[PDB]
RNA sequence: UUAUUUAUU
């Protein structure tokens, strides 16, 4: 998968232990997370979802602007 | 509208 360790182990991160160990296709360190090829225009349109029901089920994943505020 | 994204041995 092109999304491999592209996000955070959060069980690892959040227990110190992950049952997949060398096999987990999320990030145990920071120094695992590669880049992810966007679309060019990732981020340039306000997010529908985001900006009517105040939520997005894709999270921080997400193509479209949620919040222009970090 | 670019209308999208892996919780996985
Ligand atoms: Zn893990
Ligand atoms: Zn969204």
């Amino acid at each position: 998968s092109t999304r491999y360790k592209t996000e955070l182990c959060r069980p690892f991160e959040e227990s110190g232990t992950c049952k997949y160990g060398e096999k987990c296709q999320f990030a145990h360190g920071f120094h695992e997370l590669r880049s992810l090829t966007r679309h060019p225009k990732y981020k340039t349109e306000l997010c529908r979802t985001f900006h009517t029901i105040g939520f997005c089920p894709y999270g921080p994943r997400c193509h479209f602007i949620h919040n222009a505020d970090e």
